[PDB]
């Protein structure tokens, strides 16, 4: 079906998803000047230190690192959000030169790549009820600048090669994702949607302004990921990164001054 490709890629998704010409679609341009800071947000409440990983899988688009969310273990809360989210996975977009790979921009400004932890709202049960509802999911995002390593990111790099191509998977146990956070958790918040099929609108982004640093060998291991599935011809998985979506009605705004 979908993908990245000439032939498969964004322009293409509204063929088959009409919801991508909505009016709530992500991801959008951060204009810096035109956020706007509101004091009635509240920090953001990360409380991770009991997260169980899974397993990482290579899905065809991205790979992702799977969490345990059949309790409140690893949940997210505060910010703009009224309630519980539990996190669910995360995965990556990235680019195949270090001056392309986010999806949200700021400032026209693109990152080499961008960290989705995706979460969903308990009052609605399971995630599968949670994207059909205008407040089902919350999805943190970071920016990856390249520069020095980050150490708390080796342990993914190290087992891509087990993933190599679509439909691989692989034990991942006793990842702390904790590891993946900048310093500072001030962020900037919009409703949105998912940036892939089937690009429901039930997300409110909370994308943090902090990027933070890893490596140049770090990414390339990600740019040595595959689309294709094993036995097919050779296709690298890089610019898996949807383009930045008109904002039309909405506002953006910034937890910081
Ligand atoms: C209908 C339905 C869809 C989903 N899909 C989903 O949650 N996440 C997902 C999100 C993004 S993103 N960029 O929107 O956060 C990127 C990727 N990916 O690229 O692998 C993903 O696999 C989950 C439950 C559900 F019931
Ligand atoms: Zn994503």
């Amino acid at each position: 079906h979908w993908g990245y490709g000439k032939h498969n890629g964004p322009e293409h998704w509204h063929k088959d998803f009409p919801i991508a010409k909505g009016e709530r679609q992500s991801p959008v341009d951060i204009d810096t000047h035109t956020a706007k800071y509101d004091p009635s947000l509240k920090p953001l409440s990360v409380s991770y230190d009991q997260a169980t990983s899974l397993r990482i899988l290579n899905n065809g688009h991205s790979f992702q690192v799977t969490f345990d969310d059949s309790q409140d273990k690893a949940v997210l809360k505060g910010g703009p959000l009224d309630g519980t989210y539990r996190l669910l996975q995360f995965h990556f977009h990235w680019g195949s030169l270090d001056g392309q790979g986010s999806e949200h921009t700021v400032d026209k400004k693109k990152y080499a790549a961008e960290l989705h932890l995706v979460h969903w709202n308990t009052k609605y049960g399971d995630v599968g009820k949670a994207v059909q509802q205008p407040d089902g999911l919350a999805v943190l995002g970071i920016f990856l600048k390249v520069g020095s390593a980050k150490p708390g990111l080796q342990k993914v790099v190290d087992v891509l090669d087990s993933i190599k191509t679509e439909g691989k998977s692989a034990d991942f146990t006793n990842f702390d994702p904790r590891g993946l956070l900048p310093e500072s958790l001030d962020y900037w918040t919009y409703p949105g949607s998912l940036t892939t099929p089937p690009l429901a609108e039930c997300v409110t982004w909370i994308v943090l302004k902090e990027p933070i640093s890893v490596s140049s060998e770090q990414v390339l291991k990600f740019r040595k990921l595959n689309f294709n599935g094993e036995g097919e011809p050779e296709e690298l998985m890089v610019d898996n990164w949807r383009p930045a979506q008109p904002l039309k009605n909405r506002q953006i705004k910034a937890s910081f001054k």
